[PDB]
């Protein structure tokens, strides 16, 4: 039992909120908040610029030291980095962007980064401005990730559709 509260089962392993990411992790402050990354930690919008202001760029600045150390992250790839004051981790993975030629199949890749911890609270991956279709993408998630994912969709008519529209 944890402190999740409010979410619709999808499966034996989902569920799903609708919820701001940011607010539901400070609410919560889970172990693990994944972030919708790109391959250069660069937080500048979606999620990961509206989890990296709550944290006051403190998110941004330790991101720059992991690629200045590291190099960038893969597509489909992932980091553990610090949750600062949403959570005790920011899992930042990669999902494909579609609006910079970058291959669907990926998504499945990024979704598995998600089965090396045990629970997290999420955002749907590669949705909102990375241009892929919410719905394919939670059919995805629910067919990939094993540990116990609770997902925040921010938007209602998004929500509404994807609650709606699963087979
Ligand atoms: C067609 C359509 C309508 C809305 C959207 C999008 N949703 C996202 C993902 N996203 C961005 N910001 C947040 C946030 N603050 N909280 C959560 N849970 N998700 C977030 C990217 S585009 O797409």
């Amino acid at each position: 039992v944890n402190s999740f509260s409010g979410y619709l089962k999808l499966t034996d392993n989902v569920y799903i909120k609708n919820a701001d990411i940011v607010e539901e992790a400070k609410k919560v402050k889970p172990t693990v908040v994944v972030n919708a990354a790109n391959v250069y930690l660069k937080h500048g919008g979606g999620v990961a610029g509206a989890l990296n202001k709550a944290t006051n760029n403190a998110m941004q600045v330790e991101s720059d030291d992991y690629i200045a150390t590291n190099g960038p992250l893969k597509v489909g790839g992932s980091c553990v980095l610090s949750g600062h004051n949403l959570a005790k981790h920011c899992l930042h993975v990669v999902g494909p962007n579609v609006n910079k030629g970058e291959d669907i199949q990926l998504l499945k890749s990024a979704y598995e980064n998600f089965n090396q911890h045990e629970v997290l609270l999420a955002p749907l991956l590669s949705a909102g401005i990375f241009g892929a279709d919410p719905i394919h993408s939670l059919r995805v998630c629910v067919d990939t990730v094993r540990t116990n994912v609770y997902l925040a969709v921010f938007d209602k008519n998004l929500y509404d559709k994807l609650v709606s529209s699963f087979l």
